[PDB]
DNA sequence: TCAAGTAAGCAGTCCGCG
DNA sequence: GCGGACTGCTTAC
């Protein structure tokens, strides 16, 4: 096999790298890595190197990487650029592996671990390790296995062995309910003393040393805990054998408000899971406790226990163990899901980055370009430094707040990244400017045009149109990996639908799954078995479909993001290829294609209707409009569609023939004014929306920019077996919206949109009538919370205290002297609820930790106390109002001059 | 919330608005 | 009581 990197470090002037080597061993070895950077030179001077402007540069070999920092300063003292890549594991790996990389997943060690610790005195802070680590589970990727290690002697009490047979038991036969697909993997260890744990699980470490390091909070809590608990038992040295280099660093990680310490372990990469969650899984969550995420994620319940987590271990050990284990097998249920780590290893290999490096895509650009570069003999520019400037981005169209009926909505494909592409905006392409007029003037193409020469966007930037610029040129090739793999996660999406449909008639009789790839569109042979399946194997192969299609997601959209984060990256002013004309060149190229387009579709309309300055584009944000379609569907008439379907179909039909050949004459008119390198203004039927046909239903409403919502029957080639709402902007949407409430404002929407304006009555009446016995749970507000200490004047809100601090404020005076009690985190989400007038607390609301009960000291009171009216009012009705007020309909019934009576 | 970008919504505080 | 200036938080893209 061909060999790859597993780690990368820079020790002084060595380079220490772990790598597979070519017969799939896992090495290792010290390079006394000479790097080279780069210096102008004379055009006398013959060289091969060039800068990206074409300046001749020449070599500079330098003794050892020190040498080479050093010159770096001298340089800067002096007053000349340095060029060429200063990160020098970069430029290691960029010799060590000039080819693109093949890497093999079986040979890389991937951990996922997890500790407890007992506390009897609140949270066990790292930095400090002042409690045993009495529970260690360690998976191990290349074993399969899950080493546990169990400390059964402790100050805080000592207890008898797990129960492995007790484990496997259903809770219902007083078991824990480890789940039996791993009970076999299971490797158990019982010690007698903490150091004897420690020791051996260092030793184990060694034997097993992880490649990828993850968890769940493992670089926050995990890591420094255990780091720190050796050093305190063992001295530093000890500690630093968690290193293959025997290296480690105090990070400090810092944010507006403060600062956090993190152990960073030379030689291994650290990819802690709640943070590759944040980055790659596009949500926002309430809470993100590893309980609360794998509910979300798994549809498993919570891991139940009686007493506080401080007692668990003492009151029941075997518990305890137990869902240790379980915690670290949901995270490897989480990534079997969602695939963030092979994510993460895709894009590593690719840039030729250190694994942990994807979290950056300033690093991840600088890498990938650096490479490209590189490949043709030319030097990188110095990173330089810029004051940090405001700068222009999209365009979003104020709507007329109101009800929509029948919707068809198009979208440009990767809009930036596309526009990069089309116009060639790079660092090295940049060819002058143009005298710009009044955007409007473009938009409405009356001004002079731009260039004859060069390729242009109207921020007045003009680009060399003879070839591509290394920006135009990376950016495709990872755009040409998303579009494969959107297509994966649109077939299995279509492919589910399939199976949805056939659930309507399921076969009674016992039979399999079929056995099929789900990335694919089903055959009309796939087709026909699927219809004579059970409801069993159906469902399977739904569940399977819905895999692939989170895979595909997964894989397509975080691509999206790498590319759209180098359009953002370019205003950034710690990307070496900072540049606001580029940034700018694209935003406004982009607030001109809407606009114009825009222009376009109106105009194509009024024609096809036979009608004068009609407003057929209701709403546009960034790359998207949004037509009305009430003209179209009037121009046959209702009453001449057999059903729903028949009028989808319709619409489709004229989207794709009629509409999409008039957008794209629009665009390519564009492109030519723009005198651009290449046509890449795609713009495509995004959804198809409208009420049931013969249905009261409303079809859709925007009440603002951002805010609206929308039936639809068939999103990009997707036709839905029932009808999927879009919601965007509205509170169903938002983290800080109640759970209960999200899904009663939902609801009411679906009614609006589907049924009409009686079964939405219908619906408020009962929702206000029962809303009082939800969980308090369901019905609390969140909120992240930052800067704490600002608000508090000992103990109280200080001036302009944002209401859910005055929350947190509240709770901390209840719970003040109580050193068990669950502390509020600085930067964590709580829930809020308001308090009625007069009681206990003396303030108006209280906070605690989303995601958790709140403690029994104050549970009581609080639920006696809640304000349910202020929160019906302020979470349920307000939002309400808003959608019916801007839908033209009453959520409830006015009175009429029927009411005269019955008898 | 360490880690690409801007636009823009709504809750809430403070306080004017005769 | 509503709206502006402002902070805080959260989405859409
Ligand atoms: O996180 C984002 C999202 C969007 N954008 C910009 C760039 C993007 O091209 C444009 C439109 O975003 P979309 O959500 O429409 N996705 P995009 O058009 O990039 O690709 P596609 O529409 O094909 O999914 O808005 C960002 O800069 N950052
Ligand atoms: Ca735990
Ligand atoms: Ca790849
Ligand atoms: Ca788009
Ligand atoms: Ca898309
Ligand atoms: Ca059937
Ligand atoms: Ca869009
Ligand atoms: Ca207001």
């Amino acid at each position: 096999m061909k060999e790859f990197y597993l780690t990368v470090e820079q020790i002084g002037d060595s380079i220490f790298e772990r790598y597979i080597d070519s017969n799939g061993r896992e090495r290792t070895r010290e390079v006394e890595y000479k790097p080279s950077l780069f210096a102008h030179c004379p055009e006398s001077q013959a060289t091969k190197y060039f800068d990206i402007y074409g300046k001749p540069c020449t070599r500079k070999l330098f003794a050892n990487m020190r040498d080479a920092s050093q010159w770096i300063k001298r340089m800067e003292d002096i007053g000349l650029e340095a060029l060429g890549m200063d990160d020098f594991k970069l430029a290691y790996l960029s010799d060590t592996y000039n080819y693109e990389i093949k890497y093999d997943h079986t040979k890389i060690r991937v951990a996922n671990f997890d500790i407890e610790v007992t506390s009897p005195d609140g949270f066990p802070e790292p930095s400090q390790a002042k409690h045993p680590i009495d529970a260690i589970t360690h998976y191990d990727s290349i074993d399969d296995r899950f080493y546990v290690f169990d400390l059964l002697n402790s100050p805080y009490g000592n207890v008898e062995e797990w129960s492995i047979e007790i484990a496997a038991k259903l809770q219902e036969q007083g078991g824990d309910e480890v789940p039996s697909e791993i009970i076999d993997k299971i490797i158990y260890m019982p010690f007698d003393n903490e150091k004897e744990l420690l020791m051996e699980y260092l030793n184990f470490w060694q034997q097993k040393t992880p490649v990828i390091l993850t968890g769940w909070n493992v670089e926050s809590f995990a890591i420094p805990y255990v780091y720190n608990r050796i050093k305190n038992i063992f001295g530093e040295s000890t500690a630093k054998r968690l290193s293959p280099h025997r290296k480690t660093r105090v990070k400090v990680i810092e944010n507006m408000y403060g600062s956090r310490e993190i152990i960073t372990l030379f030689g291994i990469s650290v990819l802690d899971y709640i943070d590759l969650y944040k980055k790659f899984s596009f949500t926002n969550q309430p809470s993100y406790s590893l309980d609360y995420i794998s509910e979300f994620e798994l549809n498993v319940g919570k891991l139940k226990y009686d007493g506080p987590i401080s007692k668990l271990r003492e009151s029941n050990h075997q518990r305890y163990i137990s869902y240790n284990i379980i915690a670290v097998y949901r995270v490897l249920q989480i990534d079997a899901k969602r695939q963030f780590i092979n994510l993460s290893l895709d894009m590593g290999y690719y840039a030729k980055i250190q694994i942990q490096s994807v979290f950056s895509p300033i690093k991840t650009w600088d890498a990938i370009i650096f490479n490209s570069l590189k490949e043709q003999n030319k030097v990188i520019p110095q990173g330089r430094s810029h004051p940090v400037q405001p700068y222009p981005g999209a365009f979003v169209k104020e709507p007329i707040p109101n009800r929509y009926k029948y919707v068809m909505s198009f979208d440009l494909t990767s809009l930036y990244p596309s526009i990069i592409r089309q116009v060639n905006i790079s660092p090295e392409t940049i060819a002058g400017t143009f005298k710009v007029a009044p955007l409007h003037d473009y938009i409405n193409a009356v001004a002079e045009r731009p260039s004859d020469v060069y390729s242009c966007s109207p921020n007045g930037m003009m680009y060399y149109k003879d070839r591509d610029g290394v920006v135009p040129t990376e950016i495709t090739k990872v755009f040409n990996q998303r579009k494969e793999h959107k297509g994966y996660m649109l077939a299995a999406q279509r492919n589910g639908e399939i199976i949805k449909e056939a659930l309507h008639n399921p076969n009674l009789s016992v039979d399999e799954p079929l056995d099929v790839d789900y990335r694919f569109d089903f055959s009309d042979e796939i087709k026909e078995k699927i219809k004579k399946l059970s409801a069993k194997s159906l469902n399977e192969m739904l569940f399977r479909a819905q895999r692939t299609e989170v895979a595909g997601m997964t894989a397509q959209i975080n691509r999206k993001a790498l590319i759209n984060g180098l359009a953002g990256a370019l205003g950034n002013v710690w990307f070496r290829y900072y540049d606001l004309r580029n940034a700018t060149a694209i935003t406004t190229f982009g607030q001109m294609a809407l606009q114009w387009i825009e222009r376009k579709v109106n105009e194509y309309l009024n024609e096809v209707c036979g009608t004068e300055g009609e407003a057929f584009v209701l709403y546009g944000d960034t790359d998207s409009i949004y037509v009305s379609a009430d003209k179209i569907i009037d121009k046959v008439g209702e009453s001449k569609f057999r059903d729903t379907n028949h009028w989808v179909d319709f619409l489709d039909k004229f989207a794709r023939e009629r509409m999409e050949p008039a957008i794209d004459r629009g665009f390519r008119e564009m492109c030519e004014y723009m005198n651009n390198k290449q046509h890449l203004m795609f713009m495509d039927r995004e959804a198809i929306a409208g009420p049931p046909l013969g249905s009261k239903g409303i079809g859709g409403f925007w009440t603002g920019k951002k805010r609206y919502a929308l039936n639809v029957w068939d999103m990009e080639g997707t036709r839905y077996a029932e009808p999927k709402l879009k919601i965007m902007g509205l509170e169903t949407q938002k983290s800080s919206t109640p759970k209960a409430v999200q899904k009663a404002l939902k609801e009411c929407i679906r009614r609006m949109l589907q049924e009409g304006e009686e079964s939405l009555q219908e619906y408020f009446k009962e929702f206000e009538k029962e809303f009082r016995q939800l969980n308090y749970i369901s019905i609390a507000s969140v909120s992240s919370a930052n800067n704490i200490a600002k608000y508090d004047v000992g103990g109280f809100p200080g001036p302009k205290c944002p209401f859910h601090i005055r929350g947190i404020l509240t709770y901390n005076r209840a719970i003040k002297g109580n050193i068990d009690a669950p502390q509020v985190v600085e930067g964590e989400k709580v829930y809020v609820l308001p308090l009625r007038e007069g009681n206990p607390f003396g303030d108006k609301c209280i906070a605690w930790p989303s995601g958790t009960e709140i403690t029994d000291l104050i549970k009581d009171d609080v639920l006696h106390w809640m304000d349910y009216t202020v929160l019906l009012e302020k979470t349920f009705i307000k939002p309400l109002e808003g959608f019916t007020s801007a839908a033209k309909l009453d959520y409830e019934k006015k009175a009429s001059l029927f009411d005269m009576f019955d008898f």
